[PDB]
């Protein structure tokens, strides 16, 4: 796993309602010039809460991993999830946690 | 200095007009629960770009530095640095950069 026990512990694989997706994010190479999850809490009216980073600044940009959970409504956070995935950040919803 | 290379060399001291900061941000026990830089993005009008962190979760909260740039209008991002440290997040500004 390499999520928190914490994490592990609550984590569930199915969905139920108002539940809160525990995400991974990779980011492969984005420029710090792209502000991708601050345009998702307007663009979707969505909190990105940070749980844990790794994330490098290398080669003048970014590649890391990033543990979060996603808030808001279903239809909101499907299509905040898409949308960083259709600007390549990688994202696994790891299983689905309460409120 | 202790950040990359590329910023240490672009870094002023003096703000400009339509300057951006370059913060480290240090968290030192926040829970998880607070949408702390996705309220502000909403909240101010600002991106909070990460270029790096290096944040652990432990105990349900959170523990660490991100460097970051904020972007927006001199207005607002005085605002939102002014609201993380009035929410006790440890906010530094290291300097300013283009553009």
């Amino acid at each position: 796993l390499d999520i928190p026990e914490d994490y592990q512990e609550r984590l569930q694989a199915e969905p139920f309602t108002d539940c809160v997706p525990m995400l991974r994010l990779e980011f492969t190479g984005q420029s710090v010039d792209a502000p991708l999850l601050s345009e998702t809490a307007r663009r979707f009216n969505v909190n990105n809460n940070i749980i844990s980073a790794q994330m490098d600044y290398a080669g003048g940009v970014k590649f890391g991993i990033m543990l979060t959970e996603m808030h808001g409504t279903q239809q909101d956070t499907q299509a905040a999830i898409a949308w960083l995935q259709e600007h390549h950040v990688k994202v696994e919803v790891l299983g689905y946690v309460l409120e």
